């Protein structure tokens, strides 16, 4: 239950999540990967705002699902 994840630079991210943590997992996954914290890092699906608070199961968005991810570094 895995789907396919790709960001600004054209990379390919693929990664299973749990249920409970979809959009959180993504955030601390991606916050120590890039250093930064999560608040700047934000998921969105064809321009969706993705919380905390909702997963895959959620959106009802599986299967090569298509995703996006936006990275931002720190200034201040």
């Amino acid at each position: 239950m895995q789907i396919f994840i790709k960001t600004l630079t054209g990379k390919t991210i693929t990664a299973e999540t749990e249920p409970a943590e979809t959009v959180a997992d993504l955030k601390q996954k991606i916050a120590d990967k890039e250093g930064v914290p999560v608040d700047q890092q934000r998921l969105i699906f064809a321009g969706k705002q993705l919380e905390d608070s909702k997963t895959m199961a959620d959106y009802n968005i599986q299967k090569e699902s298509t995703l996006h991810m936006v990275l931002r570094l720190r200034g201040g």
